[PDB]
């Protein structure tokens, strides 16, 4: 898909993704540390061969925009690339 094309451009890998999830603004910000101008979703899918999981956020339907994609590991720390 679409979006698991963006996570292969990004990450090198072909993953699962899962149904998105909705976040407000002020929880997004709270994340990031930038708010982004409307709601965002969440799709999220694991990568086995490093144990990380791989957040891709983008604006709602229908635009689906790429504005964020958040990598966290096992010790649960986050890299963040604005997209």
């Amino acid at each position: 898909t679409n979006l698991s094309d963006i996570i292969e451009k990004e990450t090198g890998k072909q993953l699962v993704i899962q149904e998105s999830i909705l976040m407000l603004p002020e929880e997004v910000e709270e994340v990031i540390g930038n708010k982004p101008e409307s709601d965002i979703l969440v799709h999220t899918a694991y990568d086995e061969s490093t144990d990380e999981n791989v957040m891709l956020l983008t604006s709602d339907a229908p635009e689906y925009k790429p504005w964020a994609l958040v990598i966290q590991d096992s010790n649960g720390e986050n890299k963040i690339k604005m997209l």
